[PDB]
């Protein structure tokens, strides 16, 4: 009844905290609460986010997941700050600054422009020399103008969204690297195994002046040096880091390197080197645009779906060629005459042409062989045609045919699987059953306000600003278990209700 | 006009979105290959007794549509020496891969869409048949006896029974709402709908 007299004030304080989890703390499974930053929760909201959700639930499906989860929740906290900082020397300095961040809206706006002046720089050129050919005598310079402010287009804004990815994807692999040598050696513990890559490069990179360069941490690299060294003397560990007009070397060639083996950077490369192409010839050009853009993410879902266990599809086309070869040297050897027709080979010549006839067009080997009357030596030559023309091609067609189509329908029944699986279990949670059910949409409840995920994120958010006194507060055992790390705290095994009773 | 043909054409009909996207990129790969063609085999075509890249494209579409086939036949064919290697280079590629795999993609979905579509209604009929729909807790639990289960979905819970009440309670007036507990009448109104169950089935209830 207290409660209840107090309404207006709990609403509001409602959207603003959550609740929080329950972790294994000493017995039992207590719930914190604690108060949620809003300008967090409204960046926390928005397209990125989303997406970002979908690809963990996605990567989930596809299958630790404790510690998955976790470096999901960071990587996204390291987002949301870039984000939030996106938004005569020191003067240009300024400029520099701002084109950056517009850049960044720079970027997508960038990637739309760009896709219709490739489509429109297309168009136009399907429209000795060329005579560029017809309707109003300004076409000409049209298209020189229009293809000048394209490629320096794609020039300009593939270079800032490429930037910004970079420091995106940066920032995760140097993460990597740092939970690794904290717990483990590389040749260290027991040398970086001889495998890709990438590991290697990183291995190499290891000693730089300055490692925990855009991370956040550093002291505690210095302290892990210490841990070991301690059983590796301090030389060993010295030997490691150790420790404009002068720039840092060694983590500028490492970054170059990293940059460079992503996939998504030398896409957005390879498509300007395009445009220096589609100056140079125009036809160029104009197809180097016209593949880079799409584009569509459904257009990209089918293309996803044709291109798929296609080892697989190749090793099959493979075999084809293979068993083709084997028909016409059967043929030349059983069936010689015939060809060297048109009025009045080597096996090599022979194979080439069963591959071209075949190529143009399907039909059947036997077809474009002259027909035999016989008496020969006919009913051979037609039993070799017949099972030519009913065998190999119709069971390439047929297992072609299986592999995307049953490649296609597995990929829908496999993403249908990832949706219905976290409908059924509570992903926080563990026991995502109904059981949750014996309440009015008690499982709905656990869901809504369970558990939380997002509150989870929220709460890490929150956990990282306070202090020492604050983590005291907040029963900072929390923050142990996490600097463990060590995750059991997390629940999983027990929802408060079925805790009582 | 008839439904199973109405389903039939609705199974046709769909993800085609999506199924136009796909032939949307057809068109496109196919200009492509008309400019390289365009491009490198200058000369062929031309021919019967004795461009530019639109006619060439119109050309390539053409022939593909009347009558699929290889366009590389369609093209007179060399006997070199050519150059005509690159020739039939280009025409096997095309010929093996546009067209087979447009061809595998346009069945599929219209395949994969077919078999989702069914399995999608039969899944629903079954779900149907596992869970009381009233109730929410649609599992043999009312097994235990004898065609438990069978006797709450008769009795129920009642779908329909509940329906012939509503209508009840529209008429009956003030003092038949309190007849009948107005209380449900004041749920209804508020509306607030709790009172449906949701959880609990009498048999569970006791005990």
């Amino acid at each position: 009844n207290f409660l209840e007299l107090a309404e207006s004030i709990l609403e509001y304080f409602r959207p603003y905290l959550g609740r929080i989890e329950i972790m294994g703390a000493s017995r039992r499974i207590e719930r914190i609460y604690f108060e949620i930053s809003e300008t967090n929760r409204a960046q926390w909201e928005m397209p990125q986010v989303k997406e970002s959700k979908r690809q963990f639930i996605f990567d989930v499906v596809n299958e630790e997941k404790m510690e998955l989860f976790v470096s999901f929740c960071e990587d996204t906290i390291f987002e949301m700050q870039i984000a939030a900082q996106i938004s005569f020397w020191g003067e240009l300095e300024v400029q520099r600054v701002k084109f950056l961040n517009y850049l960044s809206r720079n970027f997508y706006t960038l990637r739309f422009l760009a896709l219709f002046l490739a489509f429109a720089i297309n168009f136009i050129l399907l429209f000795v020399y060329y005579f560029l050919e017809e309707s109003t005598g300004y076409m000409e310079p049209a298209l020189w103008c229009l293809s000048l402010l394209h490629t320096l287009v794609a020039f300009l804004c593939i270079i800032g969204y490429n930037c910004l990815k970079v420091p995106l994807v940066i920032f995760k692999r140097e993460k990597e690297l740092a939970r690794k040598l904290e717990f483990d050696g590389l040749y260290i513990t027991e040398q970086p195994g001889d495998d890709d890559v990438k590991g290697q490069w990183d291995r190499l990179v290891l000693n730089t002046p300055s490692f925990p360069s855009n991370y956040w941490d550093k002291f505690v690299k210095r302290k892990v040096l210490d841990k070991h060294g301690d059983i590796f003397g301090r030389e060993r560990i010295a030997e490691l880091l150790g420790m404009l007009m002068s720039i840092d070397v060694k983590y500028q060639i490492w970054k170059f390197g990293v940059i460079f083996t992503d996939n998504s950077f030398l896409y957005l490369g390879w498509y300007m080197v395009m445009s220096l192409l589609g100056h140079y010839n125009n036809f160029f050009f104009a197809a180097h645009l016209l593949d880079i853009a799409m584009g569509v993410k459904t257009l990209r879902t089918i293309l996803s779906s044709v291109t798929h266990n296609g080892k697989q599809l190749v090793m099959t086309v493979g075999l084809l060629a293979v068993v083709v070869y084997l028909y016409t040297v059967v043929a030349f050897n059983f069936f010689r005459k015939f060809y060297n027709k048109s009025e009045d080979d080597d096996m090599m010549t022979c194979y080439l042409f069963h591959m071209y006839v075949g190529v143009r067009a399907g039909g059947g080997i036997g077809d474009e062989i002259e027909d035999p009357a016989g008496d020969e030596y006919e009913l051979y030559r037609v039993v070799f045609d017949i099972t030519f023309f009913f065998f190999v091609i119709v069971i390439l067609l047929a297992i072609i045919q299986g592999l995307i189509i049953d490649a296609f329908g597995e990929l829908r029944d496999q993403q249908e699987q990832v949706k219905e699986d976290m409908e059924t279990k509570c992903f926080i949670c563990g026991i995502g059953s109904d059981y949750f059910d014996t309440t009015p949409h008690g499982f709905e409840t656990h869901t809504l306000e369970e558990h939380n995920l997002a509150n989870y994120m929220f709460f890490l958010m929150y956990l990282i600003n306070k202090d020492e006194t604050e983590h005291t507060g907040q029963e900072s055992y929390v923050w142990k278990m996490y600097q463990e790390r060590c995750w059991d705290f997390f629940p999983a095994g027990d929802c408060f209700r079925k805790q009582y009773e």
